[PDB]
C-alpha cells in the first residue's frame, strides 16, 4: 500500500499530485510534485490564478523545485548544511494515497531530516501541512540553529499572467501585514484590475509554524535578509554571516517586494535528541475567519490526529472496491485506480432527500497537461467542471457502485444533444435555486434582519457550498441542520452547459454504454425508461454551415476550413433551453426513445459520397484527436458507422420488443420521412454502385433543410407514429449501413478501416460564391487499433473475431519488444497536413506509442466476445501491476496515458510511462475487473421475475494458495468464493455447488445450484445480506 | 568614455541594454542584460515572439540570469571550474556605447577569461557576436579542456506565451538539424495552431563557431550530455566525469528537448599562452541566405574589422553633439543623451533627392518596461512607430542639429489635428507607392520575367527594406544603385496615421514648441 523509491535525485524525473481531497466539510487544496529537491513544486486554492506558490510546467517544474521550493538550512558549530541539495547522500521517499514522506540521512554531518505532507481536513480553512524534523546522530551535543520555509509567497489577488508577463511592475502593489501577531497575511493593496466594482481584497494568503508547546514563531518575510546580494536564491549569504538572533532583531521591509516566510529556532541537542516543527500555508475568506481559528492553540496532538482523519478519509473513500487475491499489487492498483477514476468523474452522493449529488470531481490539468484549465470550488461539498468525453466516460459504472443514483446518468447526458446531433463542449457545476414563495414559507421562524438576506440570497442560483458560508455568515458558528436540509429539499435544479471550442464527431458514442450498464442491474424497467418524459434539449450556440460553403480553393487543391457559421453566433449567458412557441412558450421535453430516433436520423444523413464512413464535418476530428487536420482533406471514419450500425441495431429491438404508439416532432417526422423516400428509392443504385453522388446530395440537402428549420426555433407540436413504420424505417437504413461496412471491408483489406480521406480534382463556382464538387476519389490510410475495438462489439460468427485477432497479432500494430498494442501503424509515407500527428517523434504521444486507453479498450472487447485464453496471456503481459518497476520508472499502482514504444529512437525511453495518473483508462479497469469477478449479466429477468446468478471468469495466476478469493459486490456485499483447484475458470468449464446468505439481522439461508430467484434476489440488490459463501466443486484441495 | 564597475556581482541590480543599430545596410537586433553572472539575459531579432534567448521581466531576469544565460566550463588537469559564479573572485565590467565586456582574474586556479559583445553590423543576417579567451597566467604548462555556450536555445516559430504556458507541451514539436555541416538550425516543422489549417515553417536560428584559422566546430545540441540527471543546470555532472573527446563521440538526441549549443576543444596551454573562440547566434528566414552568407570561411580579421565598425557606427553617429569642457562625465553624458534622443526619436537622413527619412526609431519595451510589447523591423533602413506625445517631443530640435529638414515635422504634426481639435494615437511608420505609370516608363530596361514582378511590388505600399530585399531577390547580389535611387524618387509619400486607443487633453501642447524652434 506504500511506494518507496530509493534515491530518487538520480533516477528518471515523473510527475505526480496529492488528492486534494479535504471532506464534505472541509475545504479542498491543489498540490502537486516531482522527485527533485523537497518534492513539491507549486499549490493553491481554486485555479492557476490563485496559487500560493507559482504554478509552472513539467520542464519547468524540474528545473525551479530546487530554487524555489520549501528550503531548510542547518548551520552546526558555524557551518551551514542544507538538506535534499546534494544527490550523492542517500535519500529515500514514501508515498501514500493521501499523502507523501522524504527523508536524508547524512552520515558526515550526522544528522537525519525528515519531512512529511498532506492536506488539512474538515476545517473551515484549506492549508497545506508541512512537518519537518531533524534528529542527531552523532556522539557529542551540537549548538543548532535552524531555518525553514518558502522564498516566494505569491500574495493573493495576483493573476498566472500578471506573474508571468508583468511580474517587475505587479510588484507595486504587493504588501505583507500583521508581523507582530504572528500571523502574517499577504494581499494586493487594491485591485490590479483598473476597471473594477471592489478596489479592495477581503481574502488572503498566510503562515504560521508553531512548536510541540503550540506557541507561534517570528516569521521572516523579507528575503534580503537571508540571501543578502545573492538574487539567484542559491547561497544563504546572509544566514552564513549573522546568528538567526541578530536577524531576527533586524528591521524587515513589507512593501514593493515578493514575500517570503520563514521561520528559525536555536537549540541545543544531546546526543539522539531532535526538534520537529509544525507549518500550515493557506487561504482564507477574511481576517476574522483567520482569528476564529486560530482562537484555540494548535499542537502535535491536533495534528496528528488530523493526520489520521486524513488518512481514514481515503481509506473509506476507497473501501468500495476491496478485493483479496494471489498478488498484493493487485488489490493496491485497484484501489489507487478507483481512486482515480472518483477523481477525475465525481462521487455520488445522496444529498437531502430527493437530490443526488456529485463532490470532488476536478478537470485533469496537472503539470503534463497544462493546456487544460481546471477548476476546484474552495467550499464544503466541493466540486468542479469536466469535458463531456472524459465525464461521460468516467461515470459508466455509478449504478453497479451506488444503486440510488438511478437514470440521472442518462436523463443528464442525453439532455444535452442538440437538435442538431451535436453536443457543448464542457459541463458546469450543479445550481440550485427557489422561489419566492417557498423561500417566504420556509423561512417564517427567523428575525427579519436575517430573513431578508436569506431569501435574496435563495432567490439567486447558488451551490450547497454558498448555502453553507450563508448560514455560517448569518447564524454564526452554530446553525441548525433541518433548515438546510429544507432548503435544498425544496429548491430546483438549474441547467449547465458551456460551447466552449467546437464540434466533434464522436461525442455522441458514449451514451449507449449508460443504458446497457444500468439495464444490467434494473433488467425490468426498460419499458418505464424508454418512455419517460423528462429528457430536455441544449440551445446550441453556432450552426454549422451548408456543404456549397464549407470549400475554399489553395494552389494545394480543394479543402474544407469554413465549418463553423459565425454569422449566426449567439451570444453567452443566455437561455439554455429550447422553448416551445418557437422561443417564448414552457420548456420542450422529450421521450428517451425520441432521442434514439433523433439521433440515428441524423447520423444516417452524413455518410461520405461513397457511402462507407461518417463526415467530420464538424470541424474537429474523432477520438483521434492528433489528426486536426483530417476535416480539411473531406476525411470521415468507420468507427462512427459501427457505432451507428450498433445504435440502430439496438433501436430496432427495442421497438419490436414494446409496441404503442411513439410521439415525435414534426420537423423530425417531416424529415424521416424524406429520408424514408430517399432510402426506398435509389436502393438498388447503391447496391450496384461505387460512387453515390446523388445519394449524397438528396441526404445533404435534407438534412440542410432541417437543420436551417429547427436552428432558429421549433413550434412544439407532435406527430404520432407506430412502432412498427418507425422499425421499417430503421432496418432500411441499418440494411444501408450494413452495405457500406461489407464495401469498405473489400476495399480496404484483411483489417477492418478506420479512416477514409478524399481528394476532389474537379469542381464547379457557383454564382453566389460556393463551390460545388463534382467527383471524389477515396484515398486509403494507415492502420489503427481504433478500427477493430470498434468493430469487435458488433455481431459477428466467432471464427471471424479469431480470425481478425490473429491478423492483428501479426500486423504492424503490435509491438514485439514490449508485448503491447500500438495505437498506430507508420505514417511516414502520409500527408504531412493530417496535422501535429506527423509532426510529433514516433513513439512519443498519439503516435506509435503504447496508448494505455486503446490497449484496455481492445483487450476488454477481447474478454467480452469470449476468447478467454488470449485475454488472459495479453492481460498477464499488458497490465500496469504486472510491469516491472525499474524500467517503468514509477509506482506501478499509478495509471499512465501512454507509455513509449519501440520505435522511440530514446533507447532511455523505451518502456516509461508518461502524462502521469487521470487517465480514461480506469473505467476500463474496472469494468474489466468487474466482469471477470462477476459475470455479464448478475440480474436477469425469466418469468416476470428477478433472477440473480454468479458467472465468475478468473485466471490460474489470481487464486490464493488456500484457494479464497474475495471481492466487494455493489460496495456493501462481500463475496467469498472458494475453489477447488489451481486452474483457469473459464464458464462453462465449472459448476456452483451451493450459495450461503449471512443477513445484516443475523438470519441465514442456504440456497442449492447456482441460481436464485424470488425475494432473496431483491433482499441482495437491496443491500440486505451483509455476506456470501460461494463454493465451486466443493472444498479445497492440494 | 568607458564606464568601469568593479565586482558588479555584489552591488546592487540594475538593467540595461545594446542599442540595437546595425548601420543603414544591416539587419538590428534586440538584446537586453543585466549586472549578474555573465550580463546576458534575452535577445532576438523583431520582438519577443521572435526571441532566441527567452525573454523575462526584470525579476526573473535577476533570478534566471545565472542559470539559463551563457555559460564557461574550464577543466584544469581534472578539476572543473566555472567563471563568473562565485562573487568573492575579483570580477569587472566596462560598458560602451554600443558594446559590453566583462572579465574574471581567478588568482587560486590561475586563469583569467574575458568575454565581449557587440551586435553585428552591416550585413543581410542579424546576430550577436561573442567572443571568448582563457589566459594561463601560472607559471607551468596546463592542459585545458573548454565548453562555451547556452543551455536552452527557442526554436523558431515558437511563441513566447507558448513557452510560458505550455512548455512541456511544446517541446513534441523541437527539433535541431544539419550538426554534420557546423550550423545547426533549429526550427519546428510545423504550424503548433489547433486548426484545421496546418502550414509549413521556414525560418530558424543558427550557432557557429570557430578558432582563429576559421574552421567550424562540432556543435554539441543536447544537454543531457553536460549535466546528465542534474536538470537544474547547476552542475556539469557528464563533463566532470568524462573527457571531452569521449562526449564528442557520444550519439545526441535531436529531438523532443529544449535544445542547446555548446562548443568544445581541447589544449594544452604554455605558460602565458591563451586560446581563443568566434562565435555567431542569429535568425534567418531560409538556408540559402544562410549559406550564401556562410559560403565563405570568417576568421578573426572578419571580426575584429566588424567589431571597429560597430565602435565607428555609433562614434559618427554621436560625433554631432561633441564637447570638451572642464569633466569628462558631462562630455560622455551629452553624446549617451543624443544616443538614447536618437533611438526613441530617429535620426534624420536625406534619403534620394527629395525625401526625408527617420532611421533606428523603434518601440521602446525593455525588461523594465514589461507591459509595452516593443517591435522592431528587420531590415534595411530599420524604423518602427510610436505615440504622438514621444515622437512630438523627441523631434523639438531637428531643424537645429540637420537644416535641411526644414518645416516637415511642422506639417506632419499639425495635419493630425482632426477638426473637432483632438488627435489619434499613434504615428505610422513611412511607406511609399509608385504609380502605374512611372512604374510602366522606370522599368523598361529590364528584363520582362523581373520587369512583371518588380512592377506588381513597386505598384503596392511599401518601405525602403522591403524594397532593398526585393532588389537583392531579383537581381541578385549585386544590383543598380541608380534604378534604386530613381524608384525612391518618383515614388509617392503615404499618409500615416492609427485611432489606437481615445482621446488625452494635452497632446496638442506640444506644437508650438516646433514652430518656436524652427
Ligand atoms: O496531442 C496532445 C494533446 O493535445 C491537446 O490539444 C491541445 C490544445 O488544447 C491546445 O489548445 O493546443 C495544443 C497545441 O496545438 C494542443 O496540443 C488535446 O486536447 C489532447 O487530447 C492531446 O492529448
Ligand atoms: O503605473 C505604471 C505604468 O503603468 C502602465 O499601464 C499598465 C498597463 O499597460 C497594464 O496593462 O496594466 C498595468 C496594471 O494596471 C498598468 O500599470 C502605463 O502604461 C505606464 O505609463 C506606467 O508607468
Ligand atoms: O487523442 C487521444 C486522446 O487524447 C486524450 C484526450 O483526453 C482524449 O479525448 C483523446 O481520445
Amino acid at each position: 500500500e506504500t511506494f518507496v523509491m530509493d534515491d530518487y535525485g538520480k533516477k528518471s524525473t515523473f510527475a505526480s499530485f496529492l488528492p486534494g481531497i479535504a471532506g464534505i466539510r472541509g475545504i479542498p487544496i491543489w498540490c502537486y510534485y516531482v522527485n527533485r529537491g523537497q518534492c513539491v513544486v507549486s499549490f493553491g486554492v481554486d485555479n492557476k490564478d490563485h496559487a500560493i506558490m507559482e504554478f509552472y510546467p513539467a520542464h519547468q517544474a524540474y528545473q525551479n523545485v530546487k530554487t524555489t521550493g520549501f528550503r531548510t538550512f542547518l548551520k552546526k558549530n558555524g557551518t551551514v548544511f542544507e538538506p535534499f541539495s546534494d544527490e550523492n547522500i542517500t535519500h529515500r521517499m514514501q508515498i501514500h494515497m493521501n499523502g507523501l514522506a522524504i527523508e536524508e540521512q547524512n552520515r558526515s554531518s550526522g544528522m537525519d531530516t525528515k519531512v512529511v505532507y498532506y492536506t488539512l481536513p474538515g476545517e473551515n480553512v484549506g492549508a497545506l501541512v508541512r512537518v519537518v524534523s531533524v534528529t542527531n546522530q552523532s556522539g557529542e551535543p551540537i549548538e543548532l540553529e535552524l531555518i525553514d520555509g518558502m522564498p516566494a509567497v505569491i500574495p493573493y489577488g495576483v493573476s498566472m499572467d500578471s506573474m508571468k508577463n508583468m511580474g517587475q511592475t505587479a510588484k507595486a502593489w504587493m504588501q505583507v501585514e500583521d508581523l507582530s501577531e504572528g500571523l502574517p497575511y499577504y494581499r494586493v493593496r487594491a485591485s490590479m484590475d483598473d476597471t473594477a466594482a471592489v478596489r479592495r481584497i477581503d481574502g488572503g494568503n498566510f503562515s504560521a509554524c508553531c512548536e510541540a508547546d503550540g506557541r507561534r514563531l517570528q516569521p521572516i518575510v523579507d528575503p534580503s535578509l537571508i540571501f543578502s546580494y545573492d538574487l539567484s536564491l542559491k547561497r544563504p549569504v546572509g544566514f552564513e554571516e549573522r546568528p538567526l538572533k541578530e536577524l531576527l532583531l533586524e528591521e524587515q521591509m513589507t512593501q514593493n517586494l515578493l514575500p517570503c516566510s520563514f521561520y528559525g529556532i536555536t537549540r541545543t541537542l544531546a546526543p539522539g535528541g531532535s526538534v520537529t516543527l509544525y507549518e500550515l500555508i493557506g487561504q482564507v475568506e477574511n481576517k476574522q475567519l483567520l482569528k476564529e481559528y486560530f482562537a484555540e492553540k494548535k499542537d502535535a496532538a491536533y495534528f496528528e490526529a488530523k493526520k489520521r482523519e486524513a488518512d481514514e478519509l481515503a481509506e473509506a473513500l476507497t473501501d468500495g472496491i476491496r478485493t483479496r487475491t494471489a498478488s498484493a499489487a493487485f488489490d493496491a492498483y485497484c484501489r489507487y485506480t478507483y481512486m482515480d477514476n472518483v477523481l477525475r468523474g465525481g462521487y455520488p452522493m445522496q444529498l437531502g432527500n430527493n437530490k443526488i449529488f456529485y463532490v470532488y470531481s476536478r478537470k485533469h490539468g496537472d503539470l503534463e497537461r497544462d493546456y487544460n484549465y481546471f477548476s476546484m470550488l474552495p467550499e464544503f461539498y466541493s466540486q468542479g467542471n469536466g469535458n463531456f468525453r472524459d465525464v461521460n466516460q468516467n461515470r459508466r459504472c455509478d449504478t453497479f457502485f451506488a444503486p440510488f443514483v438511478g437514470r440521472k446518468n442518462i436523463q443528464e447526458f442525453y439532455s444535452l444533444i442538440q437538435l442538431d446531433g451535436y453536443n457543448p463542449l464542457g459541463v458546469e457545476k450543479l445550481t440550485y435555486r427557489l422561489s419566492k414563495e417557498r423561500a417566504k414559507k420556509l423561512l417564517t421562524d427567523v428575525k427579519e434582519e436575517q430573513r431578508s438576506a436569506l431569501i435574496d440570497f435563495a432567490t439567486k442560483p447558488f451551490t450547497p457550498g454558498a448555502l453553507c458560508r450563508k448560514f455560517g455568515e448569518v447564524f454564526g458558528d452554530t446553525w441548525d441542520e433541518t433548515l438546510f436540509i429544507r432548503v435544498i429539499d425544496f429548491a430546483e435544479e438549474m441547467v449547465n452547459g458551456s460551447f466552449g471550442e467546437g464540434y466533434w464527431s464522436d461525442h455522441w458514442t458514449y451514451n449507449l454504454d449508460l443504458i446497457l450498464d444500468y439495464l444490467s442491474v434494473f433488467p425490468e424497467q426498460e419499458k418505464e425508461m424508454l418512455y419517460e418524459e423528462v429528457y430536455t434539449t441544449f440551445l446550441s450556440r453556432i450552426n454549422v454551415n451548408r456543404r456549397f460553403r464549407r470549400y475554399v480553393e489553395t494552389e494545394n487543391g480543394l479543402r474544407q476550413y469554413r465549418a463553423l457559421n459565425e454569422a449566426s453566433r449567439r451570444a453567452d449567458l443566455g437561455e439554455k433551453l429550447v422553448r416551445t412557441e418557437y422561443g417564448s412558450g414552457d420548456v420542450l421535453t422529450m421521450t428517451l426513445m425520441e432521442k434514439l430516433i433523433l439521433l440515428g436520423a441524423v447520423k444516417f444523413a452524413t455518410l461520405d459520397a461513397y457511402g462507407m464512413g461518417i463526415e467530420m464535418e464538424g470541424g474537429k476530428p474523432g477520438w483521434y484527436d492528433a489528426l486536426n487536420g483530417m476535416p480539411g482533406l473531406f476525411g470521415s471514419s468507420m468507427a462512427e458507422t459501427y457505432e451507428l450500425a450498433r445504435m440502430l441495431s439496438y433501436t430496432i429491438e427495442a421497438l419490436k420488443q414494446y409496441p404503442g404508439e411513439v410521439a415525435l416532432i414534426e420537423e423530425l417526422g417531416c424529415f424521416l420521412d424524406e429520408l424514408n423516400l430517399i432510402t426506398r428509392l435509389e436502393h438498388d443504385n447503391i447496391m450496384r454502385d461505387e460512387e453515390l453522388l446523388s445519394f449524397w446530395n438528396r441526404i445533404n440537402d435534407a438534412k440542410e433543410i432541417y437543420r436551417d428549420k429547427t436552428y432558429q426555433g421549433v413550434s412544439g407540436k407532435k406527430m404520432v407514429y407506430h412502432t412498427e413504420q418507425l422499425a421499417a424505417i430503421l432496418e432500411g437504413f441499418l440494411e444501408i449501413v450494413t452495405c457500406g461496412i461489407k464495401k469498405a471491408r473489400r476495399i480496404s483489406g484483411e483489417i477492418c478501416p478506420t479512416y477514409f480521406t478524399y481528394e476532389v480534382p474537379e469542381y464547379e463556382k457557383l454564382k453566389d460564391g460556393g463551390i460545388r464538387p463534382l467527383k471524389f476519389v477515396p484515398q486509403n490510410m494507415p492502420y489503427f487499433l481504433e478500427g477493430p475495438v470498434r468493430y469487435l462489439k458488433l455481431p459477428v460468427e466467432q471464427g471471424e473475431k479469431r480470425a481478425l485477432y490473429e491478423a492483428v497479432k501479426e500486423s504492424d500494430l503490435y509491438d514485439g519488444e514490449l508485448s503491447m498494442y500500438k495505437v498506430n501503424a507508420s505514417l511516414a509515407d502520409s500527408s504531412f497536413e493530417l496535422g501535429r500527428a506527423r509532426a510529433f517523434t514516433p513513439g512519443w504521444l498519439e503516435n506509435e506509442s503504447i496508448w494505455l486507453h486503446m490497449e484496455y479498450k481492445y483487450l476488454l472487447e477481447l474478454l467480452r466476445s469470449g476468447l478467454y485464453e488470449e485475454f488472459f496471456a495479453d492481460f498477464k503481459k499488458a497490465a500496469i501491476p504486472f510491469q516491472n518497476p525499474e524500467i517503468y520508472g514509477r509506482s506501478i499502482y499509478e495509471n499512465s496515458s501512454f507509455i513509449a514504444s519501440s520505435r522511440n529512437p530514446n533507447p532511455s525511453c523505451r518502456g516509461r510511462g508518461f502524462v502521469a495518473r487521470l487517465s480514461g483508462s480506469t473505467i476500463e479497469f474496472i469494468s474489466m475487473w468487474k466482469e471477470m469477478m462477476f459475470g455479464a449479466h448478475p440480474f436477469r429477468t425469466e418469468q416476470e421475475e428477478l433472477v440473480f446468478s454468479l458467472a465468475p471468469a478468473i485466471p490460474a495466476y489470481l487464486i490464493p494458495e488456500d484457494g479464497r478469493l474475495s471481492a466487494a459486490f455493489m460496495s456493501k456485499t462481500t463475496v467469498c468464493y472458494e475453489f477447488g483447484g489451481h486452474r483457469d475458470y473459464v464458464p462453462g468449464t465449472y459448476r456452483i455447488r451451493h450459495m450461503v446468505f449471512f443477513y445484516e439481522n443475523g438470519s441465514q439461508a442456504t440456497v442449492e445450484g447456482e441460481k436464485v430467484s424470488g425475494k432473496l434476489a431483491e433482499d441482495i440488490r437491496a443491500g440486505r445480506v451483509r455476506k456470501m459463501e460461494v463454493a465451486v466443486d466443493l472444498e479445497h484441495h492440494h
